[PDB]
């Protein structure tokens, strides 16, 4: 799957580890995580969030 990074503070989710500390499992596509989570970094909602494209 891919990662996607946010675009306020840079932070990256990548789908191997997860955010399990915010139930969000390893293995979970960005698109699967619930929607009201938000980056562990900076706060922000997934609407700031874009692909890393390679
Ligand atoms: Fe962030």
């Amino acid at each position: 799957m891919k990662k996607y990074t946010c675009t306020v503070c840079g932070y990256i989710y990548n789908p191997e580890d997860g955010d399990p500390d915010n139930g969000v499992n390893p293995g979970t596509d960005f698109k699967d995580i619930p929607d009201d989570w938000v980056c562990p970094a900076c706060g922000v909602g997934k609407d700031q969030f874009e692909e890393v494209e390679e």
